């Protein structure tokens, strides 16, 4: 029994009409129909697990709106009231860094991207359900404690493991992220806690700006649970799955967490416009069936697969559909891209991602 989450909503969120900042005449920033987090590329994601049969290998889980308590187990109260301002706002607005836009009432749908997380995890630490993915938006990854980042509201993936934490009785989870960019937020909610251990592969210096160096340990008590990999530009399939083997498994069975929970985001991929990575939907498969394959052994299969970033409506999709087929076991489909992209590279561990991966080994002694 696998679970998906899918609220209609979730392909509602309004973008506005810039490609990133707001569209501006001044600057002469031309509107735009698609801003590169048009929701589009993520809706397109579940109308493939449905027009693929893969549906028919799944368990919808309705989503549940995350309530305040909730919200409140990885945010400030002041980021909580603030989020709850801007929604009121006749046309709603910018959330504070100028490219994170929430639409009038989008307050609604930031709740129901949290809940959603929340609903699958409840469900498979129950054993009602063995693993899930819940296909969520807004993301989660960059918003930290006091604030909204980089299209992220609320840290979809912290709400669900403060809830796991306080509400199931969890001594220990893993928060594993593989979107391309830095996960932030995720670092600085669980910094000083080493009962989540956040993991974060990303492009160096992709986004936010400087941040996501091997440095960022966490401190005090948590100083050696946060793992940030950052990667060359550049890098695929052979880079990222070196990458697994020699520093995300053995991290994961050294710190033993009782739950693991994927910021699941396809932006690493080959075609992706906001990062320069070769990942191709068979190396997303790859690294899907690794992390389920180590959840079997280490915490009874419990993995719950949270959607973060990609922006290619072309690709993204196929991509998600692996990570999916890897959950149900049941194949659907090929990926009609695969020939294509095949000849490009990636698939070949260069010395200089080598390196960059190697730098992060040492660190696995102090977990
Ligand atoms: O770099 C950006 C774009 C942000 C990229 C957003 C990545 C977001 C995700 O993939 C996720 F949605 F959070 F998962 N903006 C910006 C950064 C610094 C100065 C001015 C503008
Ligand atoms: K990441
Ligand atoms: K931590
Ligand atoms: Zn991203």
């Amino acid at each position: 029994a696998i679970g998906y989450v899918w609220n209609t909503l979730y392909g509602w969120v309004d973008t506005g009409t810039g490609s990133l900042a707001a569209a501006n005449l001044t600057a002469r920033m031309q509107p735009i129909s698609h801003h590169l987090a048009h929701p589009d590329t993520k809706r397109r994601f579940h109308e493939l697990v449905c027009a693929s049969g893969q549906i028919e290998h799944l368990t919808p889980i309705a989503a549940v709106a995350a309530t305040d308590a909730d919200i409140l187990r990885a945010h400030s109260a002041a980021h909580l009231e603030n989020m709850k301002r801007v929604s009121n706002l006749p046309t709603g607005g910018d959330t504070g860094d100028g490219i994170t836009m929430m639409g009038n009432g989008g307050l609604e749908i930031a709740r129901l991207s949290a809940g959603g997380a929340v609903e699958l995890t409840r469900r498979v630490a129950t054993g009602e359900l063995s693993a899930g993915y819940a296909l969520v938006n807004p993301p989660g990854h960059h918003a930290p404690h006091n604030a909204a980042m980089g299209f992220c509201i609320f840290n979809n993936t912290s709400v669900a493991a403060g809830y796991a934490r306080a509400v199931l009785g969890m001594e220990r989870v893993a928060i594993l992220d593989w979107d391309v960019h830095h996960g932030n937020g995720t670092q600085d909610i669980w910094w000083n806690d080493p009962s989540v251990l956040t993991i974060s592969l990303h492009q160096h210096l992709c986004f936010p700006p400087d941040s996501g160096y091997s440095t960022e340990r966490g401190a005090g008590n948590g100083h050696g649970y946060n793992i940030n990999v950052p990667l060359p530009p550049g890098s695929g399939n052979a880079a990222y799955l070196h990458a697994m083997d020699q520093v995300v498994l053995p991290a994961l069975r050294a710190y033993r967490p009782q739950l693991i929970i994927v910021g699941s985001g396809f932006d690493a991929s080959m075609l992706d416009p906001l990062a320069r990575m070769m990942v191709t939907a068979d190396g997303f498969r790859q690294m899907a069936r690794r992390t389920i394959d180590c959840a079997a052994d280490i915490c009874d299969g419990r993995i719950v697969f949270v959607q973060e970033g990609g922006y290619s409506p072309h690709y993204l999709p196929f991509c998600g559909l692996a990570v999916i087929e890897e959950l149900t076991g049941v194949r659907s489909l090929p990926d009609p891209y695969h020939e294509f992209l095949a000849g490009m590279g990636g698939n070949t561990l260069l010395d200089a991602e080598r390196a960059a991966i190697e730098e992060i080994v040492p660190l696995l002694a102090d977990i």
